């Protein structure tokens, strides 16, 4: 109970930095990078018992994942990578690791003031995306 309460709700993207380079590092192709980078998703985070659901909705794609913290799952990403994902809570930060083809990327979400800040890291490339409550 009360797992992730400060993350629950509906969030809207308000800024992005370094996201094209992050996607390039991950291996996303040119056309998908351009359309995805233009996207202004809403992110809807909910909890029911031990299950967390994260939906991301935009003109580019609508995605949905549901998971239990610490319990790996298979994910098909917005670029159609088949990845093995594990999401944990570490010190208040939601940490999402995706593994595929001997590669790994981490997406970290944290509450800062009234924002939800998202840090995407692939090797030495980091992108920061900031969301506000809808
Ligand atoms: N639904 C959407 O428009 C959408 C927008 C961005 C992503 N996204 C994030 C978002 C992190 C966050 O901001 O929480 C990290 C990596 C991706 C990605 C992966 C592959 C790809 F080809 C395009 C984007 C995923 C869905």
């Amino acid at each position: 109970s009360h797992m992730c309460d400060a993350f629950v709700g509906t969030w809207k993207l308000v800024s992005s930095e370094n996201f094209d380079d992050y996607m390039k590092e991950v291996g996303v192709g040119f056309a998908t990078r351009k359309v995805a980078g233009m996207a202004k998703p809403n992110m809807i985070i909910s909890v029911n018992g031990d299950v967390i659901t994260i939906k991301s909705e935009s003109t580019f794609k609508n995605t949905e994942i549901s998971f239990i913290l610490g319990q790996e799952f298979d994910e098909v990403t917005a670029d159609d990578r088949k990845v093995k994902s594990t999401i944990t809570l570490d010190g208040g930060v939601l940490v999402h690791v995706q593994k595929w083809d001997g590669k790994s990327t981490t997406i970290k979400r944290k509450r800062e003031d009234d924002k939800l800040v998202v840090e995407c890291v692939m090797k030495g490339v980091t992108s920061t995306r900031v969301y506000e409550r809808a």
